[PDB]
């Protein structure tokens, strides 16, 4: 096994390392020349394109930030469908519409190529010390097969479906996600105009019923004002987007996530698109004329 690895930002960098200390040899690119660097500073090959990975790997992981991206390094010129051969398995665990899994791995089964949308939660901490949580879409026996491979970057990974069923967790994901933050601000900012102390009422709370793995990650950003990506609102939106998509597709019902989406454009219009998704605070206390801090 060698494993290809395409995509070393944020999320993938982390991941990547945490399958080298696992043993496995990894082949990985990126856009970024440093990121490679650094990579194979760990332990890591290269090589210069996709359709060269595929062409060295009987598995490729690829972390990128929307469909257009994946289907690119999937399908396009110098892609992984130029250099695969019949039985190659892509896992792609980027988060991307759930029709785009359907599409690509339709469109990489003509070929012999086999696929897993294989979307992760857990935020950039638990991305570097492997605690992810791996929700997967596509065929029992290649999810079982490559286990063990998700399974080191991560703290569970669950089988939810056929193709796409990754995605459409990773939905379901994202609205929690989103709406948690939200939430969590809407109160913190209210407690704080009542004129009682965030950080108080965060450690008076965290304990009880309204504590979650949102609000110990991101209370104490927001309090120290640290809105370093982590996670950008501009990857949020898309994947609120698709959210409510599938919810139109579907004739589901997501009025919290269509008022948290209006708010993630004004922030977005307002300048916070390339910020962690903890500035959703930054609205609240625009609107209420108070910060949240220690
Ligand atoms: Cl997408």
């Amino acid at each position: 096994m060698k494993v290809g690895f395409i995509g070393l930002g944020i999320m993938g960098k982390p991941m990547s390392k945490n399958l080298l200390k696992a043993g496995y040899s990894l082949v990985v690119s990126d856009r970024n020349p440093e990121a490679i660097a650094d990579v194979i500073a760990a332990g890591a090959e290269t090589a210069s394109t996709a359709k060269a990975i595929a062409e060295q790997c009987d598995v490729i992981i690829t972390m990128l930030p929307n469909s257009p991206h994946v289907k690119e390094v999937a399908l396009g010129e110098n892609g992984i469908i130029e250099g695969a051969k019949p039985g190659t398995v892509l896992i792609d665990m980027s988060s991307i519409a759930p029709l785009a899994s359907r599409e690509i791995s339709d469109a990489l089964k003509a070929k012999g190529v086999e696929m897993l949308d294989a979307p992760v939660s857990g935020g950039e901490p638990k991305a570097i010390d492997g605690t992810l949580s791996v929700m997967v879409g596509g065929d029992k026996a290649i999810f079982d097969k490559y286990y063990d491979l998700m399974k080191a970057m991560a703290g569970s990974v669950v089988h939810t479906g056929d193709i796409g069923a990754g995605n459409v967790t990773k939905l379901a994901n994202q609205v929690i996600v989103a709406l948690n933050i939200a939430a969590m601000s809407e109160a913190l900012t209210l407690a704080t105009k009542a004129g009682v102390n965030p950080d108080l009422v965060y450690q008076a709370i965290r304990g009880g019923l309204a504590g979650s793995t949102v609000l110990d990650a991101k209370a104490p950003m927001v309090m120290d004002r640290n809105f370093k990506p982590g996670f950008r609102i501009d990857l949020h939106i898309k994947d609120l987007a698709n959210a409510l998509d599938t919810s139109h597709g579907v004739g589901a019902q997501l009025p919290l996530t269509a008022a948290v989406m209006e708010m993630m454009q004004a922030l977005r219009a307002d300048g916070h698109g390339n910020d962690d998704h903890s500035a959703l605070a930054c609205y609240y206390e625009k609107l209420a004329k108070v910060e949240v801090t220690r």
